[PDB]
């Protein structure tokens, strides 16, 4: 759907109902259904992540396979084997389609350029706590479809939102 001369930027994240996406350097739930969803959307694309999200990736999927991994860091000497490290968002968003995959800092940086958000809401009542990474706030310029609740294999409930804007 994307003309090759354009620059589509999308954000994709999974959040608790409270907006928590990250805590203690990790994602504070386990949801294989969301991993599969994230993989289906991002496979084959350039993905952009902050350095702390690179650190948070399980070693088995660091780099995330089948995607061009781009890591934003101000550390010139940062070691991200199998990825590329860029010092600015400008060098990160050169592809016709980019998926920004976290974390809290980088979603805030990228949201003003984005025209798609793919959001998984996890029906888990984790209260926001000091130091948590949080999902970005979407204003009224965004619109989209809210999916139905589904139970994961474990009985954890989740639903998918597909948002877009002009
Ligand atoms: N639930 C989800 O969908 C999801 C997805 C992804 C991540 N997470 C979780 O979110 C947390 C990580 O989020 P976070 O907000 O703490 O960190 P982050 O956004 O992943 O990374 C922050 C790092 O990115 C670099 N950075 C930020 N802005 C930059 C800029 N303008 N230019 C160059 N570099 C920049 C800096 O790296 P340097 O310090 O190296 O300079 C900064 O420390 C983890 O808990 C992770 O597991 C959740
Ligand atoms: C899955 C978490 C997540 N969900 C959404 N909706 N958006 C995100 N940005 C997001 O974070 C992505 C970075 C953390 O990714 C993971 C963390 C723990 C386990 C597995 C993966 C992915 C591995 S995968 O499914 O992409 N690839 C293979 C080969 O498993």
């Amino acid at each position: 759907l994307v003309p090759r001369g354009s620059h589509m930027v999308g954000l994709i994240w999974a959040q608790a109902t409270s907006g928590v996406i990250g805590r203690g350097g990790d994602i504070p739930w386990r949801l294989p259904e969301d991993q599969a969803h994230f993989r289906e959307i991002t496979m084959g694309h350039t993905i952009v992540m902050g350095r702390r999200t690179w650190d948070s990736l399980p070693a088995k999927v660091r780099p995330l396979p089948g995607r061009r991994n781009v890591v934003l860091s101000r550390q010139a000497d940062f070691m991200a084997s199998g990825a590329e490290v860029v010092g600015s968002l400008e060098e990160a968003l050169t592809s016709p389609e980019t998926w920004v995959i976290g974390g809290g800092q980088v979603y805030a940086l990228a949201l003003p350029y984005a025209t798609r958000c793919e959001v998984t809401e996890v029906d888990i009542g984790l209260p926001r706590e000091a130091g948590d990474a949080l999902a970005p706030v979407l204003d009224e310029t965004w619109r989209g479809e809210t999916g139905e609740w589904r139970f994961s294999r474990s009985g954890l409930r989740y639903r998918l939102y597909s948002y877009h804007r002009s």
